[PDB]
């Protein structure tokens, strides 16, 4: 089946994001999402960073994990500032050259999303905002995810 991928620096929500995709109707963590659009396979790759600093070790435990993946989901904090690690993944990213959908996290009320600008500059497209806390915008990411899975 479909392979999909979250990526993301500790603590912007991948676990929760993950749960929420998971029971969606219509150190690795690996999940069945189904919905009426079909099936695919949810990855986490938060467990295998061991603290926030993106490095060598953690690069090539992330590089195994994206190795069947169709697309990636790269997750980032909606209201915390962007941080040099999530810089440095989406440099990471873009070389990977693989189809990314940009997720911004805890968008948990709509007044969030006037924050953003500095997503979109991550070479990825706009953002989509989602909120696994208000169960927000998980519709429109499966439509994303949809569009890309051949
Ligand atoms: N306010 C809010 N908090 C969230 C949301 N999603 C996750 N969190 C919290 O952010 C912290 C880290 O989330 P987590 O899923 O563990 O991040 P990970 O380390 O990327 O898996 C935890 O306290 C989560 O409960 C959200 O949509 N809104």
């Amino acid at each position: 089946m479909h392979k999909v991928v979250i990526v993301g620096r500790p603590n912007v929500g991948k676990s929760s994001l993950f749960n929420r995709l998971l029971k969606k109707r219509s150190d690795l963590k690996e999940g069945v999402v189904e919905t009426d659009r079909g099936r695919f396979l949810l990855v986490d790759t938060g467990g295998l960073w061991s603290g926030d600093k993106w490095e060598k070790k953690i690069q090539e435990k992330v590089d195994r994990a994206l190795e069947d993946a169709e697309v990636v989901l790269f997750a980032v904090d909606g209201r915390a500032e962007l941080t040099q690690a999530d810089y440095e993944v989406a440099e990471y990213l873009r070389r990977k050259g693989k189809p990314v959908i940009l997720v911004a996290t805890k968008v948990d009320d709509p007044k969030h999303e006037l924050y953003l600008g500095p997503l979109y500059g991550l070479g990825f497209g706009d953002p989509i905002p989602t909120s696994s806390e208000h169960a927000r915008g998980l519709e429109e990411l499966l439509e994303a995810i949809w569009e890309r899975l051949p």
